């Protein structure tokens, strides 16, 4: 490609719980700047992901496009960080969502349903450059 | 490595602005039909009402009015890009108005590689 999304990122489906960043990167005045790249960072159960650190991997998930120099401004008040598997005891699709807070949450262990969850930020941001 | 010196012969890789501009004189005589000019751009870029009028001075110098000025741009004009919604399955074109705060290059990466950002407009010139 022009710019290959993946400078060396995994070339196979992630191996444990990871956090996946889709985010459409907007000026004030409400027009899209960036469309919604596709961006995966490694985490554990037992780690807390508080509103700062969602603010972190955003703009780190910047730094893979062409916005790279970009900062985060704002982020969509509603957004919510949202998981999808299926129960193996249940038998039913479910779905969670964690609010983006300052104090935050605690990364659940989905592991035994699946080894590999996905967790979810699917929001819009308000970025300026550096 | 950035996005390329004197230009290619062929089509660019990267976005690009396309300046087309017709030059008149104070009194609307035409001095230049349609000219075109292509000029890499980054996405991110601030483009302001006058970088446009930079970049279409630096389109005059490859015509016998190189020496001449940019004195007025007009007013209505606009920077429309045209592309395929990959999502969408249709033609999507945005349009950005000429203001003195600007806009800034969106990056249309996810659905084109080297957009072309199409300026269309007609400029009163004069010799410096």
């Amino acid at each position: 490609g022009k710019y290959k999304k993946g400078d060396d990122a995994s070339y196979f489906e992630p191996t444990g719980p990871y956090l996946m960043v889709n985010v459409t990167g907007v000026d004030g005045k409400g027009n899209e700047l960036l469309s919604p790249h596709y961006v995966e960072f490694p985490i554990k159960p037992g780690t807390t992901l508080t509103k700062e650190k969602i603010e972190y991997y955003v703009e780190w998930a910047l730094d893979a496009t062409a916005y790279k120099e970009f900062r985060v401004v704002e982020l969509d008040p509603s957004a919510k960080i949202e998981v999808t598997y299926y129960d193996k005891n249940k038998k039913k699709e479910e779905t969670k969502s964690f609010p983006i807070t300052e104090k935050g949450f605690v990364v659940p262990d989905l592991s035994e349903h699946i080894k590999n969850p996905g967790f979810n930020l699917i929001t819009k941001v308000v970025i300026e450059k550096k």
